[PDB]
Order: C-alpha cells, then sequence, then structure tokens
C-alpha cells in the first residue's frame, strides 16, 4: 500500500490535542470553581472515547508502517523536527491514562494500578535517555544545531509523566520526572533564545503549563512554583496571540492540530489556578481560555471529518 | 531649539538613581534594625520631592523632544544600548510610587489605590511584550546579537513592578511580574556569560537585588529565595568593586548616574536582610552599603548642580 | 630534582576522591537507614587517616614544586583544563574537615571552630572571585571558549563550602556559598550543552549531588530542592553508565581518580535520601551506589599502590 509511506508521525498530534481535551472537560466537570457551568460528565466520556479510538487507529496504522517499511521511520527519525514527534505516541497515551472518565473507572477498585504508568512512560524514558545523551555527546545532532520550537516535545513528556505518577500514587517517581524535566526545560528555554511558523511555534506554552500542573499534582496545592511556571506560561500565551493575531491565514492542517495541545494545557493550568485563587478575574480567565481552546479543537474536528469524507466520498 | 536633539534618553537615569534614594532613606527611617541611626523621616521627603521635580522636568523636556523631532527618538530607539533606556521613564515613576513619603501619603485614606500601578506599569509591560517578542522572532535585533550589560534594564522593571503591586495590594499581579521577570533574568544572565565599561557594566547588581526585594514584598518575609537572589547580588557587587577598585578615573557623567541605581537597590536589599537576620555583621554590612551608595549619589549631585551652573552662569 | 616538573596538579584528585570516601563511610556508619549494615566507625577513621596523610604528602610535594619551579605552575595555571584543578587542593581539605572521625573529634569541646571554614574556603573563594570575573571580562579565557566538563570543579567548591559552613555553625555563609554556587552552576550547565573522555566527563554528577547535600545541610531536611537537585544528579548518573557501559578499556590513571569523586558524592546524596525517604527501593539504591563507588575506589587504590611499588621496587 503506497498510502503508508505518506503516513506521518505528526498524525499523533491529532490524538494528543484530542485526548488533552478529555482531561480539560473532566476538569471543567469536576472543578469546584467552574460549577456555575452546567457541564455534564458525559462530554468528557464522549471526548475520551473518541480520543482512545483515534489513538488505537493511528497506532495500529503506524505499527503497520513501521513493520512493513522500516526504511521510512529511519528517515523520519533522523530529522531535526520529526524526531521530537516520537514522544507524542506516549504522551497521547499518558493523556488517556490521566483523563480516564469517572463513569468508566472501576468503582471501589484499584486506583489506577501503577502498571499503566510504567508501561506508558518507559518507552518515553528510554527515548529521552537517548536524546538527552545525544544533546551532549552528539557530533551532528547536538542541541546547538537542532534546537527548534518543536524541541519542547521532549520535555513535556516528563511533566505529563509526573502528573500520571502522582495519579497512580508513586509521588517520588513524579518528583524524579519533574526534576529531570525542569533541568532540561531550562536548557531548551535558554538555547531557543539565541539560535515564524504558525502552529508548531506555540510549544513554548505547553511546557510551562505542564510543569505547573505536575508540581500541583505532586505537591497537593498550587504553591508558588506552580504559580511561577503558570504565570510564565500565561505570559508566553499572551505574547503569542499578539504576534499571530489568530489571522495567520486559511490554514487547517495536521500540524495545526499541535496548535491545540499547548492551548489546552494552558487552559487546564488556569482552571487549576481558578480553583486555587477564586476571584472573578481568574474565573473569567479560566472560562475564556477553556472556551478558546475547546472551540479551536471543535473547528479543527469538524474541518478534518469534512476533508476526510469529501476526499472521494 | 537645537538643545532638544542633544537631549538623551539616558537622562532618566539621573531620576532613576535619585528616586531610588528616597526609597533607601525611607527604609533607613522605618526599618527596625537601623534604629541606632538617629535618621529623620524628613530626609526621605526632601529627596523624594527632589526626585519628583527632576522626573517632571526630564519628562516634560522629553515629551517636547518626542512631539517636535520624532525622527530622533526613532534613531534612539533602534539602538542596541539606548533601547533599554526606554524602561527607565517608567521605573523612575514606580520608584516614586513605592517610596512615597509617610508625611505626604493621605492619613486614614486609600492605601495606594491600584490605579497608580496600572497607569505606570502598562507602558512598561507593552514595551516589554514587544522587546521580549523580538528577542525570539527578531532577525537583526535578536538577543544573541544585542545582549549587553545594559540589557538588565528590561528585567528590573518586572521586579520593581512586583514591589509596587505588592504595595497597592494586588499580590497576584506581583507574582505574575516576578515570574516573567525571573524567567527572562535567567536568559539574560546566561546569555551575557558567552557573548569593560565603568558605570553601565554594574547593572548585574540591580536585577538580583530587585528580585530579592520583590519576593520579600510579595511573600511577607525574606524566605531563602529572597536570600538566594540577594546573596547572588552581593557576590556580583563584591566581584565588581574588585575589578574596578573605584579608581576608574576622573569620570562623572549622566551615564555614571546609572552607576548608583544598582548600588542603591543592593543597599536596600541588604537593609531588608539586616532587619531579617539581626546580627552585627549584617547590620554593619547594611550600614556600609547604605553610606557607600548615598555618598556616591551625593557627590554626583553636588557635581552635577556645579557643572549645570558653571556652564555659562 | 627533575621529578617535580612532572608532578601534576591533578594528583590532588587522588586525595579528593579518597577524602570523599571518609565522608561516605562516616555516613554509612551514622545514618539511621543503613543500620542493617554492621559497618564499624573504624573504617571511616582509617580512610580519613589515609586521606589526610595523602593530602599532606601531595601538598608538601606541590609546595616544593611551586616554590622551586614557579614557571611550571604558571604554564599549568593558564590552561583551559588544568586551571579548574586548582580548586581541588581546597575541596580536598574541606572534605577532610567535613568528614572528621567521631573518635578523633574532641569530646565535650568546640564543635568545629569556624576558623577551619575560613582558613580553607578563603583560598577557594579568592580563586573563584578571579575565575568568575574572567568568565565575563576575559578576552581569550572567556567561558564560551573554555567551557569543558571539567569546569564543574569551580562550582563544586561552593556547595562543599556550604556543607562545611553548615557544620561549623555559620549557616548564612552556607546560604551565600550555595547561592553563588547555583547561580554559576546554571550558567555552566547551559553553556556545556551548546559548545567523549571517560573519567573527567563525569563531573556532571558531582555538582548536583553536592548542591543537594549543601541544601540539606543548610536547611535541616531534604525539602524538595535537595530532591530536585539529587534527582537531576541521579538522572545524569543513570545517563552516564549507559554511554560508557563501564568497559571504556584497561584505563586506570590519576585522571581516573577524579572518576570516583562524582560517584562518591552521588552515593552520599542517595544515602541522605534513603534516610529521608525510607522505602526499600531507595535503601537498595543507596546500598548499590555506595558499594559501587567504594569498590571502584578500592580497585583504584590496590592498583595505585601496586604500580607505585613495582616501578623499580
Ligand atoms: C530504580 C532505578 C531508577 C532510579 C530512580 C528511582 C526514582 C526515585 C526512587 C525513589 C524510590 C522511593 O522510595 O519512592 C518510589 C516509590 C515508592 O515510594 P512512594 O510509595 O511513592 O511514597 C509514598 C507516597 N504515598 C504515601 C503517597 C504513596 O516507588 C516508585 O515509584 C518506584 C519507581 C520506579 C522507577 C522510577 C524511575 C523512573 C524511570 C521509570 C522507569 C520505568
Ligand atoms: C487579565 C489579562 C492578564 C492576565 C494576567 C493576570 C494576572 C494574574 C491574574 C490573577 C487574577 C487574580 O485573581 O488576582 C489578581 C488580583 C486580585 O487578587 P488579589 O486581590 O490580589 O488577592 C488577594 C490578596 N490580598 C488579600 C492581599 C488582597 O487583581 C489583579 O491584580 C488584576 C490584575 C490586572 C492585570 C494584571 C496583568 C499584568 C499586566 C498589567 C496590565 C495592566
Ligand atoms: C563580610 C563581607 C562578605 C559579605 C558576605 C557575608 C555573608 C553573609 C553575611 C550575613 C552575616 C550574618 O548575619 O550571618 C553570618 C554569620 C552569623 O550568623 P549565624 O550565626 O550563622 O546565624 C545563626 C545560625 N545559628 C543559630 C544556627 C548559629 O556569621 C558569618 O558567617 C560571617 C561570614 C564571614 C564572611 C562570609 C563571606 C563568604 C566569603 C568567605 C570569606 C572568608
Ligand atoms: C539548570 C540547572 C538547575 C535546574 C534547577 C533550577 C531550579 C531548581 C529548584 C526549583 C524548584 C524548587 C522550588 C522549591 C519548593 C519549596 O522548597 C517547597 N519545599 C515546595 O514544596
Ligand atoms: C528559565 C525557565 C525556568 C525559570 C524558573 C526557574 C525557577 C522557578 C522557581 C523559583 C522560585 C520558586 C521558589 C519556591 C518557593 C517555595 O515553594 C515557597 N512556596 C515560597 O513561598
Ligand atoms: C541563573 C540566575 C538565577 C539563579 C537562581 C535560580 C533558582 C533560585 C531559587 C532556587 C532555590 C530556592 C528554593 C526555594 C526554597 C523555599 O522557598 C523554602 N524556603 C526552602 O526553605
Amino acid at each position: 500500500w503506497p498510502f503508508l509511506l505518506r503516513f506521518p508521525i505528526g498524525c499523533f498530534g491529532v490524538c494528543l490535542g484530542l485526548g488533552s481535551q478529555a482531561i480539560l472537560w473532566g476538569a471543567l466537570a469536576a472543578s469546584p470553581a467552574m460549577r456555575f457551568l452546567r457541564v455534564t460528565p458525559m462530554i468528557n466520556l464522549a471526548v475520551w472515547l473518541l480520543a482512545a479510538a483515534v489513538l488505537a487507529a493511528t497506532s495500529v496504522t503506524y505499527a503497520l508502517k513501521c513493520v512493513f517499511y522500516f526504511e521510512a521511520i529511519r528517515r523520519e527519525f533522523f530529522h531535526p523536527v520529526r524526531v521530537n514527534f516520537f514522544f507524542t505516541p506516549s504522551i497521547a497515551a499518558m493523556f488517556l491514562a490521566i483523563g480516564l472518565p469517572r463513569a468508566l473507572a472501576p468503582a471501589d477498585g484499584r486506583a489506577m494500578h501503577p502498571a499503566v504508568w510504567c508501561a506508558s512512560v518507559a518507552p518515553l524514558f528510554a527515548l529521552e535517555l537517548k536524546i538527552y545523551g545525544q544533546w551532549l555527546s552528539g557530533g551532528k545532532r547536538r542541541l546547538c544545531k537542532v534546537a527548534n520550537p518543536s524541541s519542547h516535545l521532549s520535555v513535556v513528556g516528563n511533566f505529563v509523566g509526573a502528573i500520571l505518577a502522582a495519579r497512580v500514587g508513586w509521588v517520588e517517581a513524579g518528583k524524579f520526572l519533574w526534576a529531570i524535566g525542569v533541568a532540561h526545560y531550562i536548557v531548551v528555554f535558554v538555547t531557543l533564545y539565541q539560535r515564524e511558523l504558525h502552529p508548531v511555534y506555540s510549544m513554548f506554552i505547553a511546557t510551562p503549563s505542564a510543569a505547573s500542573l505536575a508540581w500541583a499534582a505532586i505537591y497537593g496545592s498550587f504553591d508558588a512554583v506552580a504559580r511561577t511556571f503558570f504565570f510564565m506560561a500565561l505570559f508566553l500565551y499572551m505574547s503569542l496571540v499578539v504576534r499571530i493575531n489568530f489571522f495567520r491565514g486559511f490554514r487547517f492542517s495536521i500540524a495545526w492540530w499541535s496548535y491545540t495541545f499547548p492551548m489546552t494545557t494552558a487552559s487546564l493550568a488556569t482552571v487549576k489556578y481558578a480553583e486555587a485563587v477564586p476571584c472573578f478575574l481568574s474565573r473569567a480567565l479560566a472560562l475564556s481560555l477553556s472556551l478558546m481552546s475547546t472551540t479551536m479543537v471543535s473547528l479543527l474536528l469538524v474541518s478534518t471529518l469534512l476533508h476526510a469524507f469529501v476526499w472521494r466520498s
């Protein structure tokens, strides 16, 4: 089949930015600050089922491509941009584990047995152990020659793994992942300021919002480090809507689907903050960012399921 | 008038380093550690009135230059060194707001109504949103080609705004400004170590002392992060008196007036520290740095008001 | 004597990595987590006496070389690699002060009179004030042209001095040294990621483990910053055994003696952690790293005292 050679690894962004929506809707349904919203816990279940189906689809499709044409993911893995998209097949699974619907989780049973944390973070941790080792000892694939805004996709995995580790109960593994995540977020942040794409340049917002969420999941509250990182993420989000006013052009692509993952985590951190600092301005900010990320995911969805059908119908 | 084209933006340093003295004298008059000093609260009022008069003078003079010869501040704004001096016309106003004399503040009235924070930090926050956005997406004005010791003047604004926000009561805006200030202080600090002027090379001390003061104003006490930043500032101050022994030469200029702003904030942070850790060695250190910054401001003043009169008398 | 001109400054690593073993054995004998180990406090005393004898030997030998052939340590000091080994003659003394045997310390007497902190950290602090000043104002010896993995030897001194300052009682000097240590560890860490030796490339582990130990000595417990730095050090240790599997080759040298100092501090931080978080996996990790660093020091020792005798016997 000649279709599989044209199947990209960036198609996992469609599932990343769609399973990160199940988490946001679960938060909006369970947060005791957005309780004026008469939101149902059924929306989270529907979005999560859609995300899991999409993940299974683009995972079996990619397993077929990897087992049939192995020279193709080798050309896709030795790229400066498309090597960081090999973390999304595991971040998209950690985002399904974190946002498991309450109606679907076993009642009066095991609270997310930690096997789902290991089985999902080990393939990310090994790839990260290789990439972070190449960032030093690499000759041609050193960080100073590869550093791009899509390099934040290697770091986000650590904070999402910390959230999942906090969920499963292993708090110390969460602290380990958060430490090795911030230690390299500092490096990437400083190395990207020395050295304009619309969708993928916005990964500057997904790493600090995730670092704020992971610290609030590990340690119970939003204790000034979650706040430091969240306010850094909010400034990076505010300084991004200003350059690209939102009128970049008629562009709706699979790469544009990784324009929703940073906005959704930045809308989730602010929901946690609005339930941590219950003002009116903070609640309105969380309600604005949430309805701004959700509507973009919705339009991308009704656009994709349109192009998909009007291909040859 | 041909005088206005030769009027520099760096003349706002004369007001920055003179309104930062009203704050130091207010601290020396109100700190319950320097109470052996029989200092009067009238010195703070006199210095603050002088600073406000100087600010009004060099602000009306600069408004006239900007509204008459607009091609001049365009040549002054597109400079690597003189673009960071566009933050001082607002930091010098925040330093008047923070150090309002107790005798002049309305008794039994509003405690610094937060309009003075917005009206004074908005023009700084917009310019900062533009500069920090250019540090990434700029072609010729990127940070790696502009980074100089005077680039710390973009960061100090955040910490001074955090102090003012803590004063007006909006603590969360203070935390926001402190977060977006430290996030870029790390970048500037690391980018200035890769790549010797006497007065302006000393901006390495004004940013950490201000970051220590802002954290102590936001959170009530001097809780180990104020201490980390203050000790970093003290080491940078100690490692500066050693290179330039203080005998750089017979040099007393308007650029030398931005040699007092870093020393004054580093003398203010140590007053806060001496009232936080009440030893003898700490009190003597605060009393040494205070009398070392104040005497330099005094000699610069009696030198400037001398050249000013002996021009043509 | 023609032998002295061939005497290297890196010979102080033999004492650094051997006096850092007295501390590890004292910890293993005094930690209330490794109490299943029937370890004796006599092993710490024996190792400390050996370390002090070696230090006196290679210090008198080097004083003779410095006072006889002064043109040689000038050629050794103006090197990019061998200028950072001028901190080890003081870190090796701070490691004797920190790990003084309990049987040898005066009972019911002064608790490490702080003169041993000043007399041992002043020669390090002056050299550090010079090197850190050159990292900015240097023309040919700037950091961007000198930064190598052995540059972490300038930073470790700060954290070891913080531990010693906490021991002697001067906690605020410890906080000062920790602040000026982390401020430059961030710089070195970020500047080494832009720009493979076996023994000296492993200094990436000695600085964060020491920064974790210093924060736990200053502030009583292992409070999440010690944990952040220790987990960063543990990841850097885990990502180092993987590249060099431990089979680099038949190499046992004086430079290989500075392959034990990072592993020993990383085995000491994990002993502190295992006494802070008393699980089984953490205790086994501390017992693994300890018996992995100690056996390497032991084999290096029985190898050195073999080559030394079989030279000409
Ligand atoms: C083993 C080689 C790797 C070394 C790094 C280990 C991480 C820190 C060790 C501390 C041990 C400890 O004591 O804590 C770790 C915890 C047990 O503690 P807890 O139940 O969470 O504490 C109590 C908190 N309650 C009360 C809330 C429950 O179990 C673990 O998560 C095991 C970690 C598995 C490996 C994690 C490494 C990360 C890479 C993932 C590879 C699959
Ligand atoms: C709005 C778009 C900008 C997004 C960034 C907002 C900052 C954080 C929001 C948290 C809201 C909150 O809940 O706190 C913010 C506080 C209200 O809380 P508080 O009274 O201080 O808490 C109680 C503490 N007491 C008990 C001590 C009093 O009000 C504000 O300062 C409004 C902030 C105005 C905008 C600040 C943005 C900075 C740029 C300046 C532009 C003029
Ligand atoms: C002097 C020019 C250098 C400026 C930097 C000074 C460091 C911070 C000053 C705070 C003073 C203070 O108040 O604390 C410092 C302490 C006294 O406090 P403490 O007993 O530990 O607190 C009580 C804690 N207990 C209750 C547990 C005991 O004494 C000192 O360690 C003096 C420091 C000597 C110089 C340190 C500079 C580092 C370079 C080393 C050069 C030899
Ligand atoms: C780039 C190398 C250094 C990387 C690390 C930089 C920052 C490390 C510490 C940041 C996170 C620690 C925040 C402190 C939290 C408090 O101590 C409380 N214990 C929170 O529980
Ligand atoms: C350059 C990218 C990362 C920038 C951020 C680096 C450091 C971020 C945290 C430093 C400040 C947090 C200090 C922690 C304070 C404690 O948690 C207490 N809650 C203080 O109230
Ligand atoms: C490179 C320039 C910036 C360097 C500093 C970066 C991090 C500075 C703060 C890290 C250490 C502070 C951790 C905070 C501890 C808590 O506030 C508690 N008070 C601990 O006692």
